[PDB]
């Protein structure tokens, strides 16, 4: 008896194997991204005040409060949300219903961990499309990514504010993607989670210039700092999203129940007491803090736009050999790249403390 | 641009959409199966401890004092456990884990609506195997089960206490159903959601008897009445776990981080406190409560062994068509079956306050 060769996509993801290195190596986790500190008290309470009279099942679709919720800051109605045990399952379900054997999907690369495992279990293939890394930063070349389409091609997989890169797409970038995708048919999916974490002028979905196209995924916990609440969900046409309702289903039914009520009530207040302005500044703080001493290491760093993740390069070393003797844990950019990374980059996440970055400057720094 | 044919499955579950109907027109749902009642304070309390301190991503595999906790409860070791978004994405990952193309999985008859629905998202084929329904109740057929063997069976799919059929099978038909998988090779799935939850005596488990090819599944839901936790766990041979939390890693990545906590604690403090055997208790009574209740009435009533359900016939009834005029939520066996279903055949769900229940039948004499 052996397991299905599908579950050759089974791998631990880089992510969570680097968390586990570090706190046996007693290293810095600048790996995997989850703040260090706890959610804000409003979505504590609102929790609290959930337990014990919101506990049983939940409409697979969502609460009720939490559609609605979704509903005013999406200026959509109830109808066209889904709420989703995560961003995750966001991702996994949308594909499943979107791609199939023969079927093709492009996908931006440095992508996401859970893309490419993602497609591959539906049938898909990924038609990778690397951006440049030129001295300026990373960038989106139309044209490469326009002589990437097919008569196969059912979707394009977005990703903005970008993870690992922190790129931004430009009003003149997302005409060019909602144009391209028209003019071909192609299924938008646009995973945003960290749409309230720029630190530029507000960027612009890509809903507007692609409705009736496009599905725009979101996360409660990259929202509200609160990354194991597992609540995400799905904004898109509501003529499909009751099928996408009937998917998530059969994967894990509906997200837990008092989560989601908290969430409800967190999502409101956090627009009306400026929580997610407090926020944005925060992290440009700490943009700045960990980019600027390593520029003082004479390091090349590519300050980003968007996302609480940064890259640099830091010349002739590797993941594992730079956690074990600098005691600080990376990302290799061989995580995100599926063919020739760029030698000697890594991601940073600086959702830490202030002290937690000053100590990974300090250990990086007298490793020159 | 059309959605990809798989979807074809995605179609809204029977339970949430009659909760919705029954709430909407004011009736008694004693149909999708949830306590009207809260958790326990222990559960409660130990979740609010874990607020604030434990938020953020937990491992896939899931967090080291839940594994530990499960582990114990089982006698086996923390890697052969892996934690759940609910038991409902242990049998997704489990049957997309076993069965492909060309693969078939054998499931028995009454089944849980998610059963086909995964077995079809694997793209693979689920004979069936119903079972009879003599006037003593449900009966399983080593027979048909040993018919509906076929050379492309990958895996049986167990459930016991069997919802909906409150079915509690014996230690020879476990047996017995663990030599075929030994000697066809094939799998054993285990849905075990309701293994605290019997009226009779203690069940022993299939684990016992092939240890080395069955996976377990549980629900924190269903053992603590707390349904909307979505922690769930899979109990199996260690070499097959690395994958299967790969598996669910894609899925929803990990449960949710505080619930697991609190679970983790809730599920020690549980054996301590003698929770289980006092929720025994008055599962029993509700059971026996709403089923005499009905005899009286004078309709075939089946007590279950396990579960917190019971099935039961209706005189020339359906579904809908009761929650409008009687407006008390009940479920047709059309959910469970295939093809032709026994008629007259509604699933209660007791799992109610005694009111509840009172009510129910009222509403349901003047019918
Ligand atoms: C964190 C993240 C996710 C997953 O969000 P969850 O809500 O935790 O499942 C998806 N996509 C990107 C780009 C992310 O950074
Ligand atoms: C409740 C139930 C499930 C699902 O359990 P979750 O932990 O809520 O996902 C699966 N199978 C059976 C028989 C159940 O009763
Ligand atoms: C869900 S694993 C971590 C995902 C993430 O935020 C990261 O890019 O580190
Ligand atoms: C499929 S959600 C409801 C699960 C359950 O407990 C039931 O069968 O009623």
């Amino acid at each position: 008896m052996r397991l299905h060769p599908r579950t050759e996509a089974a791998k631990e993801s880089i992510f969570p194997r680097m968390s586990g290195l570090a706190q046996r190596l007693g290293a810095v986790n600048l790996g995997q991204g989850f703040p260090s500190n706890p959610p804000p008290p409003f979505l504590l309470e609102a929790v609290r005040r959930a337990l014990g009279r919101q506990d049983q099942y939940a409409p697979p679709a969502g609460l009720p409060a939490l559609r609605e919720a979704l509903a005013e800051e999406f200026a959509v109605e109830p109808e066209s949300v889904v709420v989703t045990s995560g961003a995750t399952e966001a991702l996994y379900v949308l594909l499943q219903s979107l791609v199939g054997p023969g079927d093709e999907v492009v996908v931006l690369e440095p992508f996401f961990d859970v893309y490419l495992p993602d497609a591959f279990l539906a049938g898909a293939k990924a038609r990778l499309v690397r951006l440049d890394l030129t001295p300026e930063g990373f960038r989106l070349d139309l044209s490469a990514l326009e002589k990437a389409l097919t008569p196969r091609t059912r979707a394009l997989l977005l990703n903005t504010p970008m993870n690992p890169t922190g790129l931004v797409f430009g009003e003149r970038e997302l005409e060019a993607i909602a144009r391209l995708a028209r003019a071909h048919d192609l299924f938008l999916i646009s995973d945003e989670v960290y749409d309230e974490l720029y630190y530029g002028e507000r960027p612009r979905r890509l809903r507007e210039f692609a409705p009736e196209r496009t599905f725009t995924v979101g996360s409660a916990g990259k929202r509200l700092e609160a990354t194991g609440y597992r609540v995400g969900w799905i904004v898109g046409p509501k003529e499909f999203m009751p099928r996408l309702a009937g998917m998530r289903q059969w994967t894990s039914f509906s997200a837990p129940t008092p989560l989601q009520a908290g969430v409800a009530e967190a999502l409101k207040l956090a627009r009306r007491e400026g929580f997610y302005e407090a926020l944005r500044e925060g992290y440009r703080r700490r943009r700045d803090l960990l980019a600027g001493g390593l520029r003082a290491m004479g390091l090349r760093v590519y300050v980003p736009e968007g996302t609480y993740f940064l890259m640099a390069e830091l010349p002739g070393w590797d993941a594992f050999r730079l956690v074990e003797e600098a005691r600080v844990a990376l990302i290799p950019a061989s995580a995100f790249y599926l063919e020739d990374p760029p030698k000697d980059l890594f991601r940073f996440a600086f959702c830490k403390t202030e002290e937690e970055l000053h100590l990974a400057l300090e250990r990086l720094g007298r490793v020159v």
